[PDB]
């Protein structure tokens, strides 16, 4: 459970994150792939991306990336409430791209990476603190929801 000021903290960075969805996606997208090259093989059409700049111009990637945070936006701004969000999200990553939680995590760090490169005066401490909160209780939400689904990993 977050607090009310926890809350706020996160979804004030998420409005910056908002100015800029697009690039946001790819950031963390890059920073995933090069952090954890493992990830980048879930995606068939992202694997012929060999360098920064091709990841950058693939627009396939960058919708993506509008895709994910979009969803993760909109489960953040559920206040935790977000079981309705979140299910269908459990359903494809559990049953169909089969997305470990070590995986999630991962993507977690470069969420927090790329929040911290871009708005490093908007996510201090406490703010930092919050958002890891925030997505250490979407990992455990859909990790139970995974193994609902019979989804292990
Ligand atoms: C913040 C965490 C994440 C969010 C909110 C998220 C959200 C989404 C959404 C909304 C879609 C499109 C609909 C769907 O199939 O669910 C999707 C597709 C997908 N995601 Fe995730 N995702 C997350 C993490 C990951 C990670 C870490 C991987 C791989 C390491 C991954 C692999 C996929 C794949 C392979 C697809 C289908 C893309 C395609 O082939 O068209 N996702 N993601």
């Amino acid at each position: 459970v977050l607090s009310e000021g926890e809350w706020q903290l996160v979804l004030h960075v998420w409005a910056k994150v908002e100015a800029d969805v697009a690039g946001h996606g790819q950031d963390i997208h890059i920073r995933l792939y090069k952090s954890h090259p493992e990830t980048l093989e879930k995606h068939d059409r992202f694997k012929h991306l060999k360098t920064e700049a091709e990841m950058k111009a693939s627009e396939d990637l960058k919708k993506h990336g509008v895709t994910v945070l979009t969803a993760l936006g909109a489960i953040l701004k559920k206040k935790g409430h977000h079981e309705a969000e979140l299910k269908p999200l459990a359903q494809s990553h559990a049953t169909k791209h089969k997305i470990p939680i070590k995986y999630l995590e991962f993507i977690s760090e470069a969420i927090i990476h790329v929040l911290h490169s871009r708005h490093p005066g908007d996510f201090g401490a406490d703010a930092q603190g919050a958002m890891n909160k925030a997505l250490e209780l979407f990992r455990k939400d859909i990790a139970a929801k995974y193994k609902e689904l019979g989804y292990q990993g």
